[PDB]
């Protein structure tokens, strides 16, 4: 409770699994929320299904969209006054290895994972620097920041680019006194829906050569650690990579 | 609040500065404590300082002190039942290059920073898996266990060695279904009495060239990530490191 | 002599500076070489200066276009016999934070450090799989891979992005058995031409706050690495990150 | 041929498989090498094996005996002139949990992969330094300075303290200008005699859940890092790990 009092936050592909108990724990304390999603049918009953509209609300919006990363700053202002915290939580993946990877799908994914985590940043900077709301940037940046992976190429580049792009924001925010953090989350795996969805993908991803405590992590998981970082709490923690992964990345 | 109820935690060293303010949010958030220090006058203070004997107790320790430890755990336990946290946080630095640390200073550090936490998890383990406590070790290794400084070489392998040791001891415990969390936490430079005393010290350590915000942290911003990694919140967390720098290790 | 015998190597921005050193070596070690450069004036000279026709050619290529990639695939097979060996080199840098990157600016970049790597390592690695070449792909990826600076955002992500898509594309490589090594070079700042025209720059980079060797490094620093890792020497390292910075990042 | 010039070596655990390569490939390169081992009957064999005494020699030394270090440095000037080159290469290894780590095991591991290559930087240093010799410190380091291994919790310790250690030296030789460098190899698993008598452990090792190339290594994978490492080639390389593990790090 209260761990993210007079907060304003912005979490981009918060309503489903991570983004949604990201949006769901960050009610809970305190912050006023709003998540975003490129399908609005989706988006409507999320918002609903965490709190009121005094308390959260949907912003239709594809992450990838320059233009509209303005429009959903607009509207989160206008709800809830300025904003203090953004959580670059969307992103897609392709099931390829770099061979195989088509200039289309690296654009796309691309154009999501590492535009639109750019174009969040930067907003976010511009409208929350020098304004003593303990402003945090968190930037969803996965294992597959610290190791590649065979199946993943587009996605590895991705993960790797917000990783480092994430420090020199948090340098410069910091040589600046702007009063803006920036620090990156490296989930392993994940239980939600869309992996329950996935025949024989928990399993896989629960053996012990992949995940160490033989199970995958739940959407909570990594909710917590984001209220650490959006929170005051932690508010000499810049430029740092946070991972929470069952011991993925430590073997 | 209640962050950590139920909770029975042992902070090494924690009678001063970050140690202290660790047991002091600790105890906030309904952990009982027991604070170790090798000198008692320290000790007995510090505690009361804190709370009562009921949330809170010291116990005269020198981490590097092998049968000490056993000690240490069965007066936890007599005093607040089964330990659930331990955080190995007692250290010493020699200011000396490697070029100039001489054999005794070599030996002196290594007692305290690397047998003192080996002695320290290596007990956790054997007292806190298989009974559902939801057990957590987190292990102090610095910002100074991820770069060297040219002044700090026998700190420098103390804590590489703290930061390498918990991960092998995290996997150990994930594979073998321990219920025991191991994790490290890298702290850059906080202001405390000692660093108050060292004239000029926060001053250098507080040029951009060093630390990016400017400034240097303090004590309670080490409490609250181990606050953390302490709870249930952190539960898929294990084999990570946890850096709290102001930027230091961001460029 | 003889490193390199038999290999036939493509080398982006190959003539100038780090690429012409890594060029002039390769042929030295008895490597077949072909450089490129978007500009013509300077790649027919560069050549010549290095050796002739049969030891190193030039050919007219933007990295950033994918079409051209291919073009100079066969070129380099038509002068040479296969391509052995790819040193994804070229790139560029905006001096700018990520709150003052344009779109054009971040555009343009990735499309040169991040989009022509990513061509470059996908072709490479269809032109060179099972062919019993001893293949290697070395992507330059910069201590702004490992590290921040807050007025290289857009580059900083490039690096990133390359050191974990290459991480990526060795393990698919390994798993295949491909026979193609793909590993990073992460170069400190290093004296050429280019930097001599900058006033002050050598200068600032040779400060001990940023390498603590007092002074910057020489192509051919540069060169040394990328002939061991082009050698069959390498034949064991796949995945990983070789670092000549004059301690840049060792602090 | 030619690229150790003058140079005069001591390797530590020269006799026997990596440490046997690495020096074998010294004296080719023309280094003047002293080889040690804790075993008469081993290392004199070994010596004779690669060249003449003009070229190579064997003392008898335990890495652990700090003061047989000194004898050690004061033999090999008798033999060959002042000492450029140091590779701690002996280690041993226990096959232990932290939680079944006894205190003996604990510390005779870290007398030979900690206080051995303590030992050896620090003289090293002493006697290198201030001499234009172009010196190397070369710590053999270990992909278990990276990642744990469950069963390897005190090489772990010893593996990241001398990662991060030869970091502090490294720095401490360079802002002094000392004309010494100190950089760390991390092999993955090398095919050796000791390997080869262990029933199964090639095989375990070459799982590509272990080794993504499904396969280990060779002695010379290693001893040609160390060669790259111990010449001028390197001379802007300090403070920095190399890696050749065959992919194991890089998932
Ligand atoms: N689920 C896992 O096991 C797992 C594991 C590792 C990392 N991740 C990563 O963690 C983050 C969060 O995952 P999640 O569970 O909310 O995802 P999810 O798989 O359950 O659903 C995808 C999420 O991304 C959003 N999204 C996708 N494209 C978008 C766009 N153009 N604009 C706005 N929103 C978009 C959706 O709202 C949704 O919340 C992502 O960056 C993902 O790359 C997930
Ligand atoms: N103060 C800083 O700026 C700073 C910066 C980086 C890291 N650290 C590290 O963080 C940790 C905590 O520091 P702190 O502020 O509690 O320290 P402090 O400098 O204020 O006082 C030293 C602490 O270590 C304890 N201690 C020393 N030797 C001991 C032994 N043999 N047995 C038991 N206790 C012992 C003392 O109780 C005390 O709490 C340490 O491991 C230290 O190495 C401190
Ligand atoms: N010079 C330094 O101090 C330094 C320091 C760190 C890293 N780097 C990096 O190392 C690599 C090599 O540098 P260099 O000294 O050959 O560079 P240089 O600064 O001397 O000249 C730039 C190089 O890139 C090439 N180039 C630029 N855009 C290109 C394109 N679209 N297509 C093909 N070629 C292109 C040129 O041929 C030229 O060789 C680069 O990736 C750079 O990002 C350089
Ligand atoms: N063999 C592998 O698969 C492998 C894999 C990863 C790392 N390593 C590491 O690489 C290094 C070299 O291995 P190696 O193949 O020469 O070893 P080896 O397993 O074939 O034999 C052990 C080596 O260490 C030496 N040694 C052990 N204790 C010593 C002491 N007290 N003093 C002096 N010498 C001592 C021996 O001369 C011998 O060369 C070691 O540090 C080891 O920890 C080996
Ligand atoms: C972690 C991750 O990126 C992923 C991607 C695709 C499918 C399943 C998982
Ligand atoms: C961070 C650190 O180790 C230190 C050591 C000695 C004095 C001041 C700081
Ligand atoms: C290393 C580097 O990226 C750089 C970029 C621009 C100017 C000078 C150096
Ligand atoms: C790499 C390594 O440490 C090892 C140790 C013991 C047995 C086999 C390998
Ligand atoms: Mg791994
Ligand atoms: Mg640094």
């Amino acid at each position: 409770s209260n761990r993210l009092d007079g907060k304003v936050a912005i979490i981009t592909g918060g309503t489903l699994g991570i983004g949604l108990a990201i949006a769901t724990k960050f009610v809970e304390e305190g912050a006023k929320v709003m998540i975003t999603d490129r399908h609005s049918d989706v988006g409507e009953k999320a918002a609903k299904s965490v709190g009121t509209p005094d308390q959260i609300q949907f912003f239709q919006h594809d992450s990838s969209d320059e233009d509209g990363w303005t429009k959903l700053f607009d509207a989160t202002e206008k709800a809830f006054g300025p904003v203090s915290t953004l959580v670059n939580n969307a992103g897609i993946a392709v099931n390829k290895s770099v061979e195989e990877t088509t200039t289309a799908e690296w654009r796309k994914l691309l154009a999501v994972n590492l535009d639109g985590v750019f174009f969040g940043t930067r907003l976010g900077i511009q409208r929350m620097k020098n304004k003593g709301l303990g402003a945090s940037i968190i930037n969803m940046s996965s294992i597959e920041g610290f190791v590649g992976d065979p199946s993943l190429g587009a996605y590895n580049a991705s993960k790797g680019a917000v990783r480092i792009m994430s420090k020199s924001a948090a340098l410069d925010c910091a040589l600046k006194d702007y009063d803006v953090r920036v620090n990156t989350v490296h989930p392993g795996y994940i239980k939600t829906p869309l992996v329950d969805d996935l025949p024989g993908a928990e399993e896989a991803m629960s053996q012990r050569t992949k995940t160490p405590m033989g199970h995958i992590g739940e959407p909570n998981d990594i909710a917590y650690i984001c209220v650490y970082l959006a929170s005051n709490e932690s508010k000499f923690a810049t430029g740092s990579e946070f991972v929470v992964d069952g011991g993925y990345t430590a073997q």
